[PDB]
């Protein structure tokens, strides 16, 4: 009854351990080095957690050890592993072909060494891989779970952002294309999550560091601008909270009715503007030491881009979504509190 759940030392996937753990699962994360691996069982504490070692996943066989290892226990693999790095410097060696081979590199290792042992994969994919990211300010598209972004191999290389997408885009069509033809061949179903960006506070209030993940790097860059900074105020995108997606992923590998579905996690629009307000509205005594309020943004005169249709999604998740205001505030205040200003 164990679960492994790559990629584990990231900002999503410790909440996923979080939750893992709350639930007395034994959990089998993979990380990087040794010492993130020493790092991260000090701050769980929890006779439940170990890590294997997986240095890279974009290299041929990188998860038979462990199912070489462990494949007998392993029951629901968490496949979460996959860069997100807007300064990436080689867009496909280190975007693309991380994502595609480590999700290649994944399931291989199942059909070889456990193909009659793992149960569920729930994958980590993104709204990324739904979304067309030239027509997220247009009103007419509609996305839904059945909703692919058009991104050919061709034009994925536009800039880094597009290059991300077309990582997360080409990878789960590479998971979707393996459960078609090795339908008979192994036995787990397949789960995918589509989170849009991605806000939340940090699993530890120690990682609250100078520089965090990516997505959250955005309200942590605004959260410390020098108050003369333009703040864009159009629509930006969707936004999910991150201990919404920890939980998605939990359900992913117990509910039936999450098999062979596409979960799209968005709970609303924003700009950049509508986060700074929450600096101003919920912290005024620091009002200065950031950007201004401007409620005059896109979002509050109701323009909201594309439109997010996810009604399968709520309703097969059956859980309410963590609104825009509260995402923010905890994330600000995690920050706020542990540099010791409020
Ligand atoms: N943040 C969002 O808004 C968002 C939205 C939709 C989907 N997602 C997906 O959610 C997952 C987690 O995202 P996140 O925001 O938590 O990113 P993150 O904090 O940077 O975590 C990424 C995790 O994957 C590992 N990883 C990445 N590339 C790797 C490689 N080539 N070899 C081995 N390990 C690698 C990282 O390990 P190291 O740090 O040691 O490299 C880290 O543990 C990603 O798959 C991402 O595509 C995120």
């Amino acid at each position: 009854m164990s679960v492994l759940i790559s990629g584990a030392s990231g900002y999503i996937a410790k909440h996923i351990v979080r939750v893992l753990l709350e639930q007395n699962y034994k959990v089998i994360g993979t990380v990087r080095s040794q010492d993130i691996a020493d790092k991260l069982l000090k701050q769980y504490n929890n006779p439940n957690l170990s890590y294997e070692i997986v240095p890279e996943i974009a290299n041929l066989d990188a998860f038979d050890d462990i199912f070489k290892k462990h494949g007998k226990e392993i029951k629901y693999v968490i496949h979460a592993a996959s860069p997100v790095n807007f300064g990436a410097k080689d867009l496909e060696k280190d975007l693309v072909i991380p994502a595609i081979n480590g999700t290649k590199n994944m399931f291989e290792a199942i059909k070889k060494y456990a193909p009659d042992t793992v149960e569920r994969v729930v994958m980590t994919a993104s709204y990324a891989s739904i979304m067309d990211p030239h027509r997220q300010n247009d009103p007419t598209l509609t996305l839904d779970e059945e909703t692919w972004n058009p991104v050919t191999e061709e034009n994925a290389y536009e800039d880094v952002f597009t290059a991300y997408c077309a990582s997360k885009t080409f990878a789960e069509k590479e998971a979707w294309k393996f459960v078609k033809e090795n339908s008979d061949a192994v036995k787990f179903k397949l789960t995918t999550i589509h989170p849009s960006f991605v806000f939340g506070p940090q699993n530890f209030d120690e990682d609250v560091t100078e520089k965090l993940n990516e997505t959250c790097e955005i309200i942590n860059g605004l959260l410390h601008a020098p108050f003369d900074t333009k703040v864009e105020k159009t629509h930006f995108s969707q936004f999910i909270d991150v201990r919404d997606v920890a939980k998605a992923h939990v359900l992913g590998f117990q509910k039936d009715e999450l098999i062979n579905q596409r979960l799209l996690l968005c709970n609303g629009a924003f700009s950049l503007q509508d986060i700074v307000n929450v600096f101003n509205e919920d912290f005024p005594e620091l009002k200065g030491q950031f950007p201004p309020e401007d409620k005059d943004t896109d979002l509050n005169k109701g323009v909201t881009g594309c439109k997010i249709d996810n009604e399968k999604t709520k309703k097969l998740l059956a859980f309410e979504f963590t609104p825009f205001h509260k995402t923010i505030h905890d994330t600000v205040y995690q920050i706020l509190h542990k540099e010791g200003r409020v």
